[PDB]
């Protein structure tokens, strides 16, 4: 009798999740924007003051995309004129508001088309990047010191990352790293001088008469990669007439025999930096600990102090080598490491010592180390009730590692099974965020005795609303394939009847270390397909999937487009044999790696799927970028892995598409997974006589995320699926 | 007749039309290729011998693409390694083989990657273009002589055309023209320096890691255009110590004031050249007659013998200034001109004398002048039976204009209402080539007494085959919109039943001077649609269409996307009325201009059409080239015609497509109508929320003509129509 969840509701964002985004600003206080005022909250007692009134800047003349306040909080930075580049990078203008006076600073402004800005971690110093060169303001109203002079568009980058680094390495435009004092500015330089350029058309506005070609240095598998150097400047000794002195830190000798990357930089103390590096064959990584010479002004990294990580089974880390979490003193650290059994767990390392100690063990994995005092290490794992799809917070007593307490497990156990966390400085207080399986819940807690303090957002407004809709439900369970347990979720229509036969949509991603079966609450496309269209949407984590150990995750090492594909069919097969899925109507769809897999499934000849959708798919691994692809596939040369690079393309199995119905979609401005990839699939289908559907989306990138293209793509896919399943 | 005309039949060519393609080599001899033998035929008597054995070049080594025999039969040119460029351009390697010995020449071979080669019209001289520069070989075994040194890729073209000139001005890669002596070589040189480029991606074979970017100089409407110069070289005064002297003929003072085109190049005598020039506003045109001053070595264009052509209702000529045909003495010419009633007729000009005299007149038009002798002028017209979609050969006694004989009207009045002709040298003989409405007939005749020498090919082999197919029939009629006859055509289902109600596909082109309603016999897609699917395919010639004089042809001037679009609709509306057309099931389709007209219709909100397909459609005239567009549209500036450039985009109609089902198709490497045109359509559709189906074809150009892509698009289109129409 109630309304169902409709496409419109999805697209028009009718039922909205309420969030609670806070920024810890000390051990006991946090920032929060409410009704557009910036507020400081006291964690302990719950009371708040207004940092910055909503009324301030209503005469400022520009609408403001973002802000960032001094640590030692006398300035606020205002970001405006935001122009997006890639996933993390962008260009903007900035003004600085002097909080003590009622004033914008007026002279020495941070320039326009600034590519990155950062406050120092204390005080109110500023580093910014402009035309690929680094600058430093000591005071906001003073002239900046130029640190580098080598910036050249698309060629040399100081303090920012190039495309592959932004995307595959640091998940960030930034390549600047302030000392904890603020004394030093560490920064990376990239040189893309010989990196080949992916070119593509942008058509933009109807009034542009000639298309623009966009040209992006983008190393595809086996191509010349960017090189990198690393520098540290002392920001306390800058002259106005002397060019600043940047000291180089050289990679270790065992990284210099060949192509390598900088994968991680962590400050350990005021005078010690941690630099992890990686070989290009991502087999082998080195952590260097560099100390600062008081007398010399130099940085030395003692060999007897390096830390090596290797794997014979696969690559180092889930996507990159893990991050070290240092003790206050900087003489030791804790870091996630795959154990002997293949399980990622926390290892305690001493800096001068060489082997490490495991602080956790067992048939589950650690997801992150979240805070560390002298007393306690806080982390997230999927230990609870043995569900890898699950996330919870844990507290180790460091005087005895067997005394672990779970902080989130039983706070709201039917409602909350997927937490993330946000500790204040010195882990005095934390916010918890349960992401599912019920409505998201944001709580505030005091570490002292782990007293719950206060609910922040409970989403009850959403709850009252969703009581009036025909919500689908979620089944999280496992099947068995060859002795091992693999998990799947199903999103099930309202009033699911196990005696009926429902159409089933396999929603696939299945990349190395992915997880599509989990406890989180989403309101999405699947929600609509289940509520209105009575379609079971199923998802399944097969070999190559993560959070369940190496045996499963490294199964796909050097062999993408293989066990992850077979296992999707094997599970679709099994869902078929269950007596509520009508095997005549099984479809499959995926975005991105999802598309590559959906296509590899459509082309397997399984005859299990009526039809499916591949959006922005990888079709051939030589088209994708070096850092991601080489991590799973090695190099595409005869001496290495050319054979399997060639064996695993969507085009190789074009004929088999004649048995299936296929919708193939790709935005033309995809800088990530290039249009070329869908353009080689479509050609291969044509070359063989296979009919299919296509959709390009002019000037859309990898996410096809403009308001219109979003509504349109999901509209297009609904029609393709309703009619695939003979639904009116 | 039981079996039907099948899509496979169309695609696979079960049923081919037989041809007869001859090249005359004198006033009584031609060559025909039968097998891979070149045979010579005596036109008067019918005897024939083998000129060239099919087995002459078995041990050549390379696949031979095409031949060309010198006008003194002494040597043959063999064309190999042919690589397409645009519609007429290509590069190939060439060999010259001696016929009087039996040996390939090996000294001084035509270079590889030769852009163009041609023989002198008499004898065995060669002119050729390599690397944008012109070379002259007096003898095939001898070193060539260099005429130009200014060649340069995509900037300077000598002897060959750039992109616009090839496609829009000359219909030819060639910008060279021998005088009949083979004494003088005349040639144009194009300068594209400031011509902006169209760039698109070309994906190529799989093995290519990074798409290539294609860059072609292409002036869109209003852009900077190529400049031209014209030169005449004396081919007989060449020395191999001295550099070649090229005499320049400059354009008339009234062309030099602004932007202008070189239109036409016609030698009149051994020592006299006709140049036609066209203003960038294409309503003024000047013909210059230019003579060799034996004494000075120069070329003088007297203004006494200059001729002006102006149009006040539209533009000049049909697609350009008509070509003149000079009488042997070089002192008079005949040339097609819009008469004062606005119909195109043969006009008689005397070189030094004013005006001209019209030698034909009426409510019909000369299609072309074909042959000129001492006593007669032969020409082709649509007079016969007031049928503008028909064509016959005609004869005018030069000594009394009123004495006009129809050569072809009555040869076979039922099989044949559509001729073209190929006259021997000195017009002693002609091959009549009948295209319809019955099967093509090919007959040879003699001019003396207009005797029918022999049937050359009667397509009897096809005739018998088709007796066994349930062939569709063609209806040619007309309707009256104001008090004007506009002609349409219908391809009608076999066993047509005027009391059943048939789905209608309206097959549009409808560009300026087009004719879609004629008597030509075709085996094509509509043939399949009619015979196998019992769909009626209708084409209609409304305003802007051709060969019915200027009131109709010029109705569309400065007005593209108005009247012609309106008229298609009104026409479908008229088809509605007739009780054999189901008005729930009317569709429209078209390619190039017809793709544009379709979209424009579709988005008009007429409600007449259920759906429609548009292939490589124009969407916005600013995106298309300058020569074609501005010819109809004027310039896209505010003072000229910007208002109608903006009032006539496909994009401005997007909201209306909600009402219809659209199919939009384009080749990614279309260099004529750029992918951009469709990329802009799809965006506007995305932006406004309209659903529609799409298909790009990667690396296909304008014709979408690789055999596999050809098959794929008709298959795709066939399904789309079949499901639009509720047809299984
Ligand atoms: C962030 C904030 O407003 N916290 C205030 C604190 O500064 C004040 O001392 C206290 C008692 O008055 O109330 C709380
Ligand atoms: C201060 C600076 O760097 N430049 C400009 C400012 O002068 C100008 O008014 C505006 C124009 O974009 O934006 C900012
Ligand atoms: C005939 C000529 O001059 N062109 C060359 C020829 O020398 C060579 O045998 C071949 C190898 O690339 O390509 C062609
Ligand atoms: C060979 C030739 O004609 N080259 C000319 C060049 O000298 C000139 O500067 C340019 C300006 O449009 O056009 C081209
Ligand atoms: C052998 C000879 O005469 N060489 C000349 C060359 O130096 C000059 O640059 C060119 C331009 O006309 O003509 C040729
Ligand atoms: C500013 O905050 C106040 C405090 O609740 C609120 O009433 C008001 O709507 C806000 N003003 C604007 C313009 O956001
Ligand atoms: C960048 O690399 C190239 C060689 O790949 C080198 O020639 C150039 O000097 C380098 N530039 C800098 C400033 O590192
Ligand atoms: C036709 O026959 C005549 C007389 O036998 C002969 O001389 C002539 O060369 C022949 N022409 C052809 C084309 O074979």
């Amino acid at each position: 009798s109630r309304k169902t969840y409709t496409l419109t509701d999805y697209l028009k964002n009718t039922y909205r999740l309420k969030l609670y985004s806070l920024r810890w600003i000390s051990d006991h206080e946090y920032l929060y924007k409410q009704e557009n005022n910036i507020l400081v909250f006291n964690a302990e007692y719950g009371n708040s003051s207004v940092f910055l009134e909503n009324s301030t800047f209503d005469e400022f003349g520009h609408s403001i995309n973002d802000y960032s306040i001094s640590p030692d909080g006398q300035f606020i930075l205002l970001e405006y004129n935001y122009v997006k580049q890639w996933r993390h990078s962008y260009t903007a203008s900035y003004d600085i508001y002097d909080l003590n006076k009622r004033q914008l600073i007026t002279e020495e402004r941070i320039p326009n088309n600034t590519q990155w800005v950062t406050w120092s971690p204390v005080g109110h110093k500023l580093a910014y990047v402009w035309n690929n060169d680094i600058y430093v303001k000591i005071e906001p109203n003073l002239p900046s010191y130029r640190i580098t002079w080598t910036g050249k568009e698309d060629i040399i980058y100081n303090g920012i990352t190039d495309w592959v680094y932004e995307e595959e390495v640091f998940s960030a435009y930034s390549a600047l790293w302030w000392s904890p004092n603020g004394t030093f500015l560490a920064y990376a330089q990239f040189n893309d001088t010989e990196v080949p350029l992916i070119e593509y058309s942008f058509y933009s506005d109807e009034s542009l008469q000639y298309p623009k070609t966009v040209r992006v240095p983008y190393p595809k598998a086996g191509a010349v990669n960017p090189t990198v150097k690393f520098f540290v400047v002392n920001t306390d000794s800058l002259s106005s007439v002397t060019n600043a002195t940047s000291i180089q830190i050289t990679a270790p000798a065992s990284m210099l025999i060949g192509d390598h990357y900088l994968c991680d930089v962590t400050w350990a103390t005021q005078e010690r930096i941690s630099l992890q590096w990686l070989r290009r064959i991502q087999n082998y990584s080195v952590m260097d600990i560099c100390d600062y010479d008081e007398s010399s002004g130099r940085w030395n990294c003692l060999v007897a102090r390096q830390h090596i990580e290797m794997s014979t089974t696969g690559w180092v880390g889930r996507f990159r080598p893990s991050e070290p979490h240092f003790t206050l003193d900087g003489n030791s650290f804790y870091k996630i490491i795959s154990n002997e059994e293949g399980y990622r767990h926390i290892c305690y390392f001493q800096i001068d010592k060489k082997d490490c100690t495991f602080i956790t063990k067992g048939t589950w994995e650690v997801i992150g180390i979240e805070a560390l005092t002298s007393d306690y290490l806080y982390y997230i794992s999927n230990e609870y009730k043995g569900m890898p799809g699950g996330r919870n917070l844990y507290k180790i007593q460091l005087s005895d590692y067997t005394k672990v307490t779970c902080l989130s497990c039983e706070l709201n156990p039917e409602r909350c099974q997927y937490y993330s966390v946000s500790f204040s400085k010195e882990a005095k207080y934390y916010q918890l965020r349960c992401s599912g399986p019920g409505l998201p819940l944001y709580t505030l807690h005091s570490s002292v005795n782990d007293k719950g303090l206060r609910v922040l957002e409970d989403n009850s407004a959403l709850d009252k609303m969703l009581q009036n809709v025909q919500m689908p439900s979620k089944k999280l369970d496992f099947i068995i394939l060859n002795e091992t347990k693999f998990w799947y979720q199903m999103i099930l229509p309202p009033h699911f009847d196990k005696s009926k036969k429902y159409p089933l949509l396999l929603d696939v991603y299945a990349g190395p270390c992915s997880q599509k079966a989990d406890t989180v609450f989403r309101l999405n496309w699947a929600t609509y397909l289940a509520s209105t269209e009575n379609i079971i949407v199923a998802s399944f984590d097969g070999r190559g999937s993560g959070y369940q150990g190496d045996k499963i995750m490294h199964a796909i090492n050097r062999r993408l487009g293989t066990f992850e594909v077979e296992d999707q069919i094997e599970a679709a097969r099994q869902f078929s044999k269950m007596g509520f899925v009508d095997n005549k109507r099984i479809a499959i769809w995926g975005w991105s790696y999802g598309g590559y897999v959906t296509s590899m499934v459509l082309g397997s000849g399984s005859g299990v799927f009526k039809c499916g959708i591949a959006v922005a798919p990888v079709s051939r691994w030589e088209y994708y970028d070096s850092v991601y692809t080489e991590r799973y596939m090695g190099l595409p040369t005869p001496e290495d892995n050319l054979d399997h690079y060639r064996n695993s393309t969507v085009m190789s199995r074009a004929e088999n598409f004649k048995q299936v119905e296929y919708l193939l979609i790709h935005g033309t401005a995809d800088d990530n997974v290039h249009f070329q990839q869908s353009a080689q699939i479509s050609k291969a289908l044509v070359d063989v006589g296979v009919d299919f559907q296509a959709m390009w989306y002019t000037d859309e990138d990898h996410g096809i995320a403009s308001s219109t293209a979003h509504q349109h793509i999901y509209t297009h896919m609904s029609h393709f699926i309703k009619q695939c399943f003979s639904l009116p």
